[PDB]
Order: C-alpha cells, then structure tokens, then sequence
C-alpha cells in the first residue's frame, strides 16, 4: 500500500543519511 | 490524504538533510 | 491522531537535525 | 509492519543521528 511504500522509502533515505554520516566521520578522522 | 501528505513532507525534509550533508562532505574534502 | 502526532515529532527531530547541520557548517567555516 | 512501531523506530534512529551530530559539533570546537 501507498503509506507503507512511503515508509519504506523513508527508511531507505535514513540508511543513506547513515552512510553519509559515516563518510563524514571518516573525513574527520583523516 | 493527510498522512500521505505528511509523509511526503518528511521525504522532502530528508532530501534537504541529504543535500546539506553532501555540502558538509564538500567542506571536509582534504 | 497518534500517526499524525508521531510524524510531527519526527518532523521536529528533523528540524533540530537541520539546525545542527547549520551549526556544523558554521564551525567548519570558522 | 505496524505503523506506530515503525514511527517510534524512526524516532530512535533520529535520536542516534542527533547524538552523532552533537559528537561532531564537539570535535570541531575542541
């Protein structure tokens, strides 16, 4: 259903943000 | 359709956050 | 109801995250 | 899955992101 599809997309966006934060944390270490 | 509308606002807000995290990654380039 | 209310809490958390990103970019400039 | 649980799990993930960003803010000042 459409609401559940939107929630799944939001979960994917959060995983992408978590990836971006890990990249930033790596940049701050180096 | 108020739940769908609110979820779409959240999706747009997460895109704003992704864009700004990408800008932070630029600032942190070596 | 509870769905709108918890989505509103998510939006508030996302707003506060955006303010953290604003501050982080300010720190990197300074 | 059940929507209210999904929304609470998102809220927990956003608290973790707030925490991670606060750690980054501290690094840039100290």
């Amino acid at each position: 259903g459409e609401i559940q599809k939107q929630l799944k997309e939001i979960q994917k966006q959060l995983k992408e943000i978590q990836w971006q934060l890990k990249e930033i944390q790596k940049q701050l270490k180096g």
